[PDB]
Formats: C-alpha cells, sequence, structure tokens
C-alpha cells in the first residue's frame, strides 16, 4: 500500500549520518527500518547524501539494469555508501549482518512523474 518511490526512500535513505558509526551499524539499521520483521532480508545498501542528491541522478548516466531494461541511471560522482549483507550463520528471527562502509557510485532504476528513483540495482 506504500508507493514504490516511498519505498525506495524507507529501505535506501540515511541523511542523518555521513557514515556507519562502528561495525554494528547494519544490525542497528535493519531492525529499525522494520526490515527482519517476516524473515531476514539478505542484502540491502544504505546511502548517506541528500534526497535532493539521490533524486537527482535520475537524470545522470543511463546504463542498463541487471533484467536487461534500460531504465537505470549511473551517479556521475562516488557517494558515501553502506552495504549490509546476511552472515552464513543467520537464522530467523535472529537475523545478523556483516556492515561494509565505502564510497561508490550507486546505479539506480527510476519511473514516474515526477521521475524519481523506484529499485537499488547496484555500486560500483
Ligand atoms: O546492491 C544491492 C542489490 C540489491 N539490493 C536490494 O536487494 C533487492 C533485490 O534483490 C533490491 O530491491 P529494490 O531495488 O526493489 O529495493 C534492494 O532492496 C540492495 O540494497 N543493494
Amino acid at each position: 500500500k506504500e508507493t514504490a518511490a516511498a519505498a525506495f526512500e524507507a529501505q535506501h535513505m540515511d541523511s542523518s549520518t555521513s557514515a556507519a558509526s562502528s561495525s554494528n551499524y547494519c544490525n542497528q539499521m535493519m531492525k529499525s527500518r522494520n526490515l527482519t520483521k517476516d524473515r531476514c532480508k539478505p542484502v540491502n545498501t544504505f546511502v548517506h547524501e541528500s534526497l535532493a542528491d539521490v533524486q537527482a541522478v535520475c537524470s545522470q548516466k543511463n546504463v542498463a539494469c541487471a533484467n536487461g531494461q534500460t531504465n537505470c541511471y549511473q551517479s556521475y560522482s562516488t557517494m558515501s555508501i553502506t552495504d549490509c549483507r546476511e552472515t552464513g550463520s543467520s537464522k530467523y528471527p535472529n537475523c545478523a549482518y556483516k556492515t561494509t562502509q565505502a564510497n561508490k557510485h550507486i546505479i539506480v532504476a527510476c519511473e514516474g512523474n515526477p521521475y524519481v528513483p523506484v529499485h537499488f540495482d547496484a555500486s560500483v
């Protein structure tokens, strides 16, 4: 019942911090955002930039999405991000993640009017 656009913001936006605090950042955020409520979501990326800068990517470099579609865009410059990936020992409901902070380019799929990001394809 929540729009695709709204769903992108809730899963991937984190403008409150400039970067991952500690090795426990992922464990905390995946819970806070309700991502481990019914199962352990396996993979998720959080972006530490302003909403305006992330939305502007839909006007940058056009590339192909992993599924063959052509509505994906790559950011001109690198951004501060945090990758979260579930560990091998992890079993619902005791969800655990590995936290990896870095500076990379992001790739998102865009749609609508206005044309904003609706999916997170990958980081480069
Ligand atoms: O680098 C990646 C790859 C996938 N995902 C996540 O994994 C899902 C696909 O399996 C993506 O769905 P969504 O685009 O609809 O949000 C995204 O949430 C990330 O967060 N980062």
